[PDB]
């Protein structure tokens, strides 16, 4: 009678409690209290209600669904997933998250704590996969909303080292959804073949998610593999912080990028990352716009260290029929950046920031601007020729870089022939330190190498920090690039045995609003007077110059030449020196050419 | 008898338990186990001992406060306040927190873990409030402190949409009190109408107190509030980290901060920011300044995202009859910052950093310096005529700017007639990039703008990026200003057009210790003599000038201008150019000034 | 029967539970359920299974470990050392970790959460101890792995105030040991006198290891104790975020570090330090070198908040009889440090950043370079004679400066007679702003005193925001450092009434490849020529002089001395001046000497 109600599923709704024998406190059942937690193991069991055990051969999937769907119907809590046990899942959910090739389907306010470990079992080989998914429709334009969803705890999932099957398969560990206030944190993600590990959002709707303090390991593992991105952010006010990237095949290095940051207020911070193509994409997809505007911006990527064999950040926009994407108001900064040890050319082009063309490879649809580039350093070795603290591949309405240190091949670059930039408002102030570790290998190669169709309202001061002669030029514009409302100078330190220094191959530099100056040498020859007596350039290619100072010493006694000249009509320099005795002189000079400045 | 005991109370105290059948391990009751946690149900109970539902017509605040007290007489713990339940308060708290307006008084060691809701009834419509104060008297001074506090979990508090009663009125979410290793972490306080969602230690007393990770949403909602600061950070090594705060309100626009830092080594970090007045007050308050000494050093903002509508950063200091408040050893940094679209002049003055008076409009009592302010980006839209770099509205012993972005209508500014600071050590490093959406809206305006009583042993680098030749003057020194020991310069780099670059109304740039540089156009007229020949300026203005050079071609065969000049007692210039042939010439030409630079 | 199974250890297996009485719920015991959680009350209990209460004469340590080897035995867990108890450790652990005077070992997957506090018992007193120890074998080169083992919770561990027995000896809290995913969140470690209270890894061995929001509060206490660094972080991709440091002995003020790093890709952020002699060494020991390889990079220090004593970052490297240490790719960003209050001398030399000899003294082994300083603050009280910006007293390959706002007694130093470092690529970029706290305290010091062998391809941008007349030169060369391909230059403003600008007492910068300006007063004379005439220097020291222009005004109406200048072969400089009436001219000028610039 009471010997079976005890020993009954109802036994412990019998037995009594009253916390700590507090005589003020609730009467209870033992049941209540047990019922204030839960977890898998209260619905991983058979029809009758007998507990079954976790391993290779059980698919623990529909039990986890039951724990999730029960608890969703009580308002939310978290359920634990044990830690000692490894949980597989052997096959896709049902419903709203089929489409989604979903395995879970993830309920609001429903937490996870993973401290045991989730595994895929080889029913998935070869096919795709979406481990937890937050859609509740197969068409997320018609989903419904994840909310207060948490994943955390110390546990793992594990993706069972399966490759894709097919390129065009998509696979993913948690797709939040149309996702506000959710996160995941502390949880270890290894052992793919994926496209992303995480993805926060759907096309701009959500808010308030985050990525933090989780390990991603080993994510990419076949030539099948079209891309890959870690943690894809979709919605505002959301980012990743504090996490650790690492990939180890080669495949990783030519396809994966760590974090893609896609909408308006949103971060990355405080991450290292080793063995991946990419750093971040910072980018506004006209196509992702329903959700928060057609504007990025607000984009930070904040002290984090990697090493990667492409590009530390990438900037684009793009539009559509009806959108067009725009990307505005970004900082990037505090940031350590290697290139790993490499080929040249065997991997994505090497670079701190990456101007690049859409997904269709246009050049001529970015609205980019209002970009703080502040505070990061950048090493490539020496023998990566394809390293460039920028490549600017598309139009660029404003780039700003203060107070870097870059330690690459060339500073600013574009490959010739190809696109042809629309260069406004790039500004390279003197403060950013250019290494030396390229020294000497830049035979037939330009610092700044300008290959674009214009630059406007554009400031490049170089600044040289140890020689190198094997450079052809310090900067050089093609006669095909326009300039114009632009400051290019080049200091002189380590530059006197340079025989090119600024090139300007359409003659720009003498442009009505164009400020420039740098070193050349250029030979003179004085009129025979005794006393004061004018020194002129021989070559007539000085009609821009509005003065031009000694950068030689004198090391002659009877004479001096001018300290300082300005230009004539016929384009030849003229200055006052001094023939203590008289006689038609003849000097080479090197000289800092001025223009406006 | 046994079935008497079992259903009793005590059965869970009858029922042995060793954990997973080891027989190394004690031997204990269930009771025992489950004594090992605690939630509100233990303490939800009416004076039978029948556990109470909670809802809009129950009063939780008896019980939850029942709980508190209980676990604070066993050393500590952690209570749990349930997730799947709405737990509303409907009462004021009785003892030393009714002074305070409190509802629960928190008590040392006893953290809470809210998972589920709690909501204010409308009791407190209309009315004070604190709802969780760390206080033990009416009387903070005469109060006891608040140790090893802590309040976490996924749950939320709720205000509940109230407006205030009177502008006099104070609400607060957290009070810590007199706080030593407390914090917040993981919550969402939403709905209101509140001075303060979180207040960290009392007039200095305190330590070790931090905010995480917590949302606040839609604190302020009506015309009556008073002033918001959303995280008062009152007590040393303290401050914010990854917090998320956002205002839909207009009037949040006018009257809320995000964070105000008032003691030493505080911080505020990685959060994000909108709908706002103002980002963070860094103040030293005389009247705060009994528990931690008279000075506020150790300041950090830093890696913050803010869309505000007035000032990002304030600094302060001011004095009491007594005491005197000091502010140094500051740094901004990091930080992505805007203001948010409106009407010019509708909102406090737009400003990145603001230097202001204290809270009577005193302006000569301030004692702030070794400010630095580096890698910050800002930007407010081009109509915005009320946005500047720094307002310095009141006295200022130093404030450094490197490497920042600013583009906004103004770099410095203060009112004129208004205030007349007092400025020493103003640094403004030619690292400052100075952006151009501004660009042909400053007719009448001074870019630099100097508004002050005096400037001492300040730098002034101006440097432009693009041409505004709507703007009066890059730089003005009205005549009231005294300027002394100081280095203003002006780059020539889009300004060949400017009519006026620096302006000196009193001529403060003659100063001994003044070492200035900038364009000027200047006429001037040579001698008749063939071969080296003198050209002076034809107006008497340059006694002050020690060089100047050409920033302009010559279009002349026949002669040369002198490429450089000094001056002469009578404040002509003077240079020597050269007449291939005679004749008295006659030439307007751009000069760069320079006086002792 | 059933009543006696009920009262014994096994009764809470015989009573049934179903969660919330959902009939889709698992059918499992009151038993099943509580094993889903476990404590220290489970294993804290005497032979006979009755619970002991702990309390300063029970030792725990058996019943701890018990209950490590327990959940070890079942793939992992959780324990909870449970809040409201101290629980005292009196005793060594034995076997594998008496080698390293162990207390508890540690497991792979047995997380600790320490709720309580964890006290030594005097048996410690006087005698080393290290209190969590993850190795399992005396030897760490024999020993096993440490894996997923996690410490957190608000609760404390508490080292009993003793003193060290002798300085010989070690003290430790954690030691993790090869260590992968491990990490400390959330302790507060407190009253002792020990080497460490975390370490990472060992000799390189490791990973993923990390150290969060845990507070360390007088951990050294006597002059016994030979040394200190609170968190040791000897494995790569690892960490200290957010931390507390906190010390109030005087030893600590000389002995004791806040962070080591010892691998690749470690970080130590957003921190605060208070009493501690260092900030952080950022060291690749060789003999350390077994587990990661022999490079340390990817190293970074930002955004952490200290008043130190002695130096901010140690930058370290050295050999082995077989392996060569090299440190490379750091960051130094974002900080804001201060030396307290102290007289000169009192404690190690105080510095922002000091390039430190070997254990050895030894300065000629050092392999550092490509190091990023910039963005901090640092501040020196003006009594405290020994402040540097940086302490260069070994061989540097490359350390670069930018946007740092310096204020203390020297930018660059070394001490003369000392190590005679051999110096390449010290980059200190003109935007480092100069404070001005140390204004007249520098009576016979230099600025930037150049006491090396050797300087090459290095760049010195000295730039004042104020007067200080004091100092014998702004930067001094002794005729003992060559100096080559190098740019020295002093910026004009603030200088005009200085004696000594640039020095260099070998005349260094004559050389082919060195680029220099600075200030200097140089007499001249005149012939008599009515009309162009020249100018002379009276000195003949000017044989390297490029070009040189006026400082001064000219107070003259009847002449004016040439704006610019070069040189003659005999060492005088020589320019173009204009007599409007003829006479012999002697006057004495502020002139800008250039030389290749
Ligand atoms: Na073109
Ligand atoms: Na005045
Ligand atoms: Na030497």
């Amino acid at each position: 009678q009471f010997r079976a109600i005890i020993e009954s599923p109802e036994g412990a709704g019998h037995v009594g409690y009253q916390y700590r024998r507090n005589t003020g406190s609730t009467m209870r059942m033992v049941s209540d209290v047990l019922d204030e937690r839960v977890s898998l193991w209260d619905f991983h069991c058979d029809p009758s209600g007998n507990v079954i055990q976790p391993g290779p051969n059980v698919d623990s999937r529909q039990y986890l669904q039951a724990a999730i769907d029960y608890v969703s119907s009580n308002g939310g809590g978290t359920i634990t997933i044990p830690a000692g046990y490894t949980w597989y899942l052997g096959s896709y959910g049902v419903g709203g998250i089929a489409g989604h090739s979903g395995i879970i389907q993830l309920r609001s306010n429903v937490n996870l704590n993973i401290e045991g470990r989730i595994h895929l079992s080889p029913f998935f080989d070869l096919k795709p996969f979406q481990v937890f998914v937050g859609f509740d429709n197969g068409d997320p334009a018609s989903s419904g909303n994840l909310e207060n969803c948490h994943i955390y705890g110390h546990g793992v999932v594990d993706f069972g080292g399966y490759e894709f099957g097919a390129s065009s398969q998509l696979r993913n560990g948690v797709a939040f959804g149309r996702s506000y206030n959710c996160s995941v944190t502390g949880i270890t993600f290894q052992n793919g073949d994926v496209t992303w590990a995480i993805t926060l959002g759907w096309n701009g709707y959500g808010s308030n998610c985050y990525v933090r303090k989780c390990r991603f390991i080993n994510l990419v593992n076949s030539s099948v593999n079209a891309d890959h991105s870690t943690v894809y952010v979709n919605c505002p006010y959301s980012g990743v912080e504090s996490c650790y990237f690492s990939m180890s095949s080669s495949f990783a290095r030519n396809i994966a990028c760590s974090v893609a940051l896609h909408q308006h207020d949103t971060f990355y911070r405080g991450s290292t990352v080793n063995g991946y193509c990419r750093g971040a994409y910072v980018v506004m997809h006209a196509a992702e716009a329903a959700g928060a505007g057609s504007y990025a911006y607000n984009m930070q990527v904040e002290n984090n260290i990697a090493v990667i064999y492409g590009q530390f950040v990438i900037l684009g926009s793009d539009v559509t029929a009806t959108v067009s994407g725009h990307l505005n108001d970004v900082i990037v900064s505090g940031n350590i950046v290697s290139i790993g040890e490499r080929a040249a050319f065997s991997a994505p082009f090497g670079a701190f920031i990456d101007i690049g063309p859409d997904n269709s490879g246009a050049s001529n649809v970015q609205d980019i601007q209002r970009v703080l580039v502040t505070g990061n350093s950048f090493y490539a070795p020496a023998n990566i020729t394809d390293s460039a603290a920028i490549t600017l591949r598309a139009n660029l309405n404003g780039c700003t870089f203060i107070a870097n240190n870059f330690d690459c091949r060339y500073m600013v670059y574009n490959a010739p022939g190809t696109t042809s930039p629309v260069v406004q408002n790039l500004v390279w102030d003197k403060s950013n330190v250019i290494g030396g570790t390229h020294a000497n290998q830049r035979a037939g190669q330009n610092l700044f190498d300008m290959q674009f169709a214009s630059v406007v309202n554009s400031t490049i001061e170089v600044q040289l920090s140890c020689e190198d002669l094997s450079m052809f030029s310090c900067i050089l514009f093609p006669a095909s690039c326009q300039l114009s409302y632009s400051k290019i100078t080049v200091d002189s330190a380590w530059t006197k045995s340079m025989s090119n220094t600024a090139v300007f191959e359409g003659n720009q530099q003498a442009g009505a609003n164009v400020y420039v100056s740098y070193p050349a040498t250029v030979n003179l020859t004085s009129y025979n007077t005794q006393g004061a007596v004018p020194f002129f350039s021989t070559d007539t290619n000085y009609a821009w110059v509005t003065s031009a100072y000694s950068l030689s010493i004198n090391e002659n006694l009877d004479f001096s030449p001018p300290a300082t000249y300005t230009n004539k009509a016929n384009g030849q320099l003229v200055g006052v020196g001094y023939n203590e005795i008289g006689g038609v002189r003849s000097v080479s000079v090197r000289l800092m050419l001025q223009r406006q400045v």
